[PDB]
């Protein structure tokens, strides 16, 4: 009540306890200063996240999961709270983290250093690793999701999905084919070698352009691998003009790398093997993620709990999710 205020935050209202103090803009999302804590904080927003049984399954997977998946380089919370005092009148989700500096698109605009890159995809392989480890396949991982302080340490925002743009999905989520823990090899991958080109790797106009702009780049897909395809997207897949690629120096030329030394040489060459081993259409095929830590551009950088399954598997109805959720804002 009188613990409350609201202001204007681009087009919404923020209605956030007092102590969280001059909120500034950063889906909806604002730097703020915790009072109390005497520190920087980020508030992010869900509103009516209770929408449908979609946006409601996924609020409350990712609250759950946010209080029990512990790991320096996935999000951890500070404080969570609803400006409302019942069930009844129950509307809005505030979440409450550390404030950061920038999200990895910002960082993907640096000119290229392999030091940086090399350790920011350390930290991305290990917050994956831990995902995997505690049950969660992410499919989702993006570089607006993804932040990082100045001193370059690194955070995953978010959990992934369930169970247009998709430029950073791999083949077998694009095409519907199931998968496995190496499918988030293919988003770092994606990643990885925007970093090099400071473009978007695989720019598809329409969720099937996009199928187009990675056999484009890396060839048609062995027919061994069409097979797993359903009758449908097979016949899509299949019957299609056959693509040669490029090889990986043609795809990240010398010319996007530091050069003029034979250190500068060698993690030319050591990046191109790696990228080479993650964008692999055919997962079965692709580097996991235990062998991608241990590459040489990746290696020189030297317990989970056991997961609900509930928490994907049960379906609701929209007022049992509301009443999930609220129970779950109300257990700070
Ligand atoms: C002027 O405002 C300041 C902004 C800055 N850093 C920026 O601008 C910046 C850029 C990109 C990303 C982030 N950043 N940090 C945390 C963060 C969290 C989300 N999402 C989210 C929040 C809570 C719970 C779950 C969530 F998924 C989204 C973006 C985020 C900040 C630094 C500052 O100083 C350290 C600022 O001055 C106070």
């Amino acid at each position: 009540d009188n613990q409350f205020y609201s202001v204007e935050v681009g087009d919404s209202t923020f209605t956030v306890l007092k102590r969280y103090q001059n909120l500034k803009p950063i889906g909806i999302v604002c730097a703020a200063y915790d009072a109390v804590l005497d520190r920087n904080v980020a508030i992010k927003k869900l509103s009516r996240p209770f929408q449908n049984q979609t946006h409601a399954k996924r609020a409350y997977r990712e609250l759950v999961l946010m209080k029990c998946v512990n790991h320096k380089n996935i999000i951890s919370l500070l404080n969570v709270f609803t400006p409302q005092k019942t069930l009844e009148e129950f509307q809005d989700v505030y979440l409450v983290m550390e404030l950061m500096d920038a999200n990895l698109c910002q960082v993907i605009q640096m000119e290229l250093d392999h030091e940086r890159m090399s350790y920011l995809l350390y930290q991305m392989l290990c917050g994956i690793k831990h995902l995997h480890s505690a049950g969660i396949i992410h499919r989702d991982l993006k570089p607006s999701n993804i932040v990082v302080k100045s001193d370059c340490t690194l955070k995953i925002l978010d959990f992934g999905l369930a169970r247009v743009t998709r430029y950073y999905r791999a083949p077998e989520v694009i095409l519907g084919m199931g998968y496995k823990e190496n499918v988030d090899i293919w988003s770092v991958g994606c990643i990885m070698g925007e970093m090099v080109r400071h473009k978007i790797l695989f720019p598809g106009r329409d969720y099937i352009d996009q199928w187009n702009k990675v056999i484009e780049q890396l060839g048609t897909p062995c027919p061994e691998f069409m097979k797993k395809l359903q009758p449908t997207v097979r016949n899509y897949v299949e019957n299609r003009p056959k693509y040669a690629g490029l090889t990986f120096p043609k795809l990240f030329p010398d010319s996007l790398f530091p050069a003029d030394s034979e250190h500068n040489k060698l993690k030319a060459s050591q990046a191109r093997d790696l990228l080479s081993k993650m964008l692999v259409i055919d997962p079965a095929k692709r580097i996991s993620v235990d062998d991608a830590l241990q590459h040489p551009y990746i290696n020189v950088w030297y317990p989970p709990q056991i997961y609900d399954k509930q928490l994907d598997e049960r379906e609701h109805t929209i007022e049992e999710w509301k009443e999930l959720i609220y129970k779950e804002v109300m257990n700070s």
